[PDB]
């Protein structure tokens, strides 16, 4: 059963798309053929179509039908190209319709069948060289521009069926005559100057087929048909790929609709660009439908944010999803124009690659803040021990297995890492700058304490035998370990702030020097020291044996000797001075307001004040007097 694709009011049939869908399976693609038969009314057109292609047009607009089977001398044959057939009746008057219908047929058909009667071959009378000339014109206008400018090999086959052939004239003889009439008419056709050189054969192939008298030789007529079949489908002698219009079957209705609308409204129809447009439209909607198949298929994974992040197991789902999309797209779209098809595939690629990249970023720095957290941790756990290097080694393996782990889910480099490492880097550097200040300050603090611990034991030893050179001995030691700190830190320096860790480490030192001297030489200690010096000479022998006073010359004179021995030490301990007589001045004037806690008025060298010295002397005397009185009550 046949469908009218164009009725007499030049309207295009809406049902065509569904009609094509029924007769053509998803399989066809480019392997189909369009054949048109073109002629004035009742010249055997529907009859030839029904007998040859087995199609059901009515025998006494434009009608389309699928051919289930071709009539051949090998019987009913199904070619494996789908064959569609158009019955084009250009007259019923009108000359406008004729031109339009012929334009349609030539913009969609690979073969044009022209039925001409014999005794009337070579004459409008019962051929229409008027009809052929229209075909020549319509063909030139459709393909003359392409042919000149690209030299494309496109042709259409003219298949001339000679009807009611009797046989006194051989078909070979009729063919030669008619061929030369054809070329002649072509040469004389109005052409632009620059196509003047093109011939009939640059646009057309011809061949002939004689059919015997339908009414008077029915058996032979049947046979001649079957033989046309052999030519079409059994011997595949007629169809050629250079006749084929490059639009797969699924784009065909769109192509036919667009061609007809331009034709009907007298617009400039250009078939190359119209074929590109249908390809572009169709690949586009395959891109979109596939990309939507890829998406609810996506969501049902990726804001399911998930438990245990495996990077190779699903770094390859990325591949699967993207590969299955490629395959559903290749299936429908590869039939289309190569350039259009690949272009829109890339479009599909960089739509998939961008919603796959949002999972890329999430699972990525979830692993960065997972690894930065433990980075940060055993930095601290590496308790300041040689971070000279031990930053560089830790950053290295870190920055490295991020690369490894995350590469698993990039696609041979499609989703770039350049962004993510550039972040992981700055989050690593801005946290060595974190704890560099911690460990810089840390080595300051402990360097200060066993400075002060050494200072304290230096002073203590010196206290046993105070000389006018005991401050010398104290400052010597101090300034010694004072200059042994710096440039030796196992960190990233800052030539500047390596050395201003140093710079008042040098303070806290000066500060400590003051604090320790004043602790170790407080009134209370000084007094205790004085009593010890005193007893050493008043309570014991040189030997160290407890003393036994007999006389009071003995007591009184060693009493004087004991006191002086003790007090000879006061002028030295109450004020920090070297033998030269010079006051010890701290390098930094401490007790300064913001010179103090910029780094975290008294006298630094005054160990004991006047007022304190006077209290010490009063207390020294009272005690020393008592020891005296007693050891004299025990002499009697
Ligand atoms: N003598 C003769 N008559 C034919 C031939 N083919 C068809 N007819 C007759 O011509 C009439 C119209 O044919 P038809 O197929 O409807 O021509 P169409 O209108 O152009 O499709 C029918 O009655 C056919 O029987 C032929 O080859 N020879
Ligand atoms: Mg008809």
């Amino acid at each position: 059963d046949a469908i009218q694709i164009i009725d007499e009011n030049k309207h295009f049939n809406t049902g065509i798309l569904d009609y094509i869908n029924k007769t053509s399976p998803a399989d066809v693609g480019n392997n189909y053929h369009i054949i048109s038969v073109f002629g004035s009314q009742s010249t055997g057109k529907s009859t030839l179509l029904n007998r040859l292609f087995n199609t059901n047009f009515d025998v006494m607009g434009i009608w389309l039908a699928y051919s289930p089977v071709v009539s051949t001398t090998l019987g009913h044959t199904t070619s494996k190209s789908n064959i569609l057939v158009m019955d084009v009746e250009g007259t019923d008057e009108d000359q406008d319709f004729e031109r339009k219908a012929a334009l349609f047929a030539l913009s969609t058909s690979e073969v044009l069948i022209i039925n001409i009667w014999e005794t009337q071959v070579g004459l409008y009378q019962g051929a229409n060289m008027g009809l052929l000339k229209t075909v020549f014109e319509v063909n030139l206008s459709l393909f003359g521009k392409s042919k000149l400018e690209t030299h494309n090999d496109h042709k259409v086959l003219l298949l001339i069926v000679i009807r009611d052939h009797v046989g006194v004239t051989p078909v070979e003889s009729l063919a030669k005559t008619f061929t030369l009439d054809l070329q002649n008419m072509w040469s004389s056709l109005a052409k632009p100057a620059e196509l003047e050189h093109l011939q009939f054969a640059d646009f057309f192939d011809v061949t002939f087929h004689a059919l015997n008298h339908k009414v008077l030789q029915p058996k032979e007529f049947g046979e001649g048909i079957n033989r046309l079949g052999d030519r079409l489908v059994v011997s595949n002698e007629l169809f050629k790929p250079e006749y084929h219009h490059d639009v797969p079957i699924d784009g065909w209705t769109m192509y036919a609709e667009r061609c007809w609308e331009q034709i009907e409204t007298n617009k400039d129809l250009d078939l190359p660009t119209q074929q590109i447009l249908v390809a572009q439209f169709k690949c586009d909607e395959i891109v979109e439908s596939v990309f939507q198949e890829f998406l609810t298929k996506y969501q049902h994974h990726f804001k399911e944010v998930d438990a245990a992040p495996d990077f190779e197991e699903l770094g390859a789902l990325f591949a699967d999803l993207r590969q299955d999309a490629f395959e559903d797209y290749d299936a429908s779209a590869s039939r289309y124009n190569k350039a259009v098809y690949e272009q829109k595939r890339k479009k599909l690629r960089w739509l998939i690659n961008d919603k796959l990249k949002e999972v890329f970023d999430v699972h990525a720095k979830n692993l960065c803040n997972t690894l930065l957290e433990k980075f940060e941790k055993d930095l601290v756990a590496l308790k300041g021990k040689d971070f000279a290097v031990n930053v560089k080694t830790l950053s290295t393996k870190l920055v490295e297995d991020v690369n490894f782990q995350v590469s698993l889910m990039s696609l041979q480099g499609d989703l770039s890492l350049d962004e993510i490492i550039l972040a992981l880097t700055k989050d690593i550097d801005a946290i060595v700058a974190k704890q560099q200040v911690v460990e810089l300050n840390s080595i300051v603090n402990k360097s200060v304490k066993k400075l002060s611990a050494s200072l304290s034991k230096s002073i203590q030893f010196e206290l046993g035998d105070p000389n006018e050179e005991t401050w010398d001995n104290v400052l010597q030691q101090f300034k010694g370990v004072y200059e042994k700190f710096g440039g030796d830190f196992g960190l990233g320096t800052s030539s500047t702030q390596n050395q201003q860790a140093i710079e008042k480490f040098k303070f806290k030192s000066w500060c400590q020097f003051y604090d320790v001297t004043h602790k170790l030489i407080s009134r209370e200690k000084l007094l205790a020291l004085l009593q010890d010096r005193f007893d050493d000479k008043f309570r014991y022998d040189e030997n160290g044996l407890p003393k036994l006073y007999l006389n009071e010359q003995d007591l009184e004179k060693t009493f004087a000797v004991a006191k002086q021995h003790a007090l000879q030490v006061l002028p030295i301990l109450t004020f920090a001075k070297l033998a030269d007589g010079s006051e010890i001045v701290p390098d930094y004037d401490i007790f300064d307001s913001k010179l103090r806690e910029q780094f975290l008025d008294h006298c630094f060298a005054e160990i004991i004040t006047e007022q304190e010295k006077l209290e010490v002397l009063a207390k020294f005397k009272k005690e020393v007097d008592a020891k005296y009185i007693e050891t004299k009550r025990s002499i009697v």
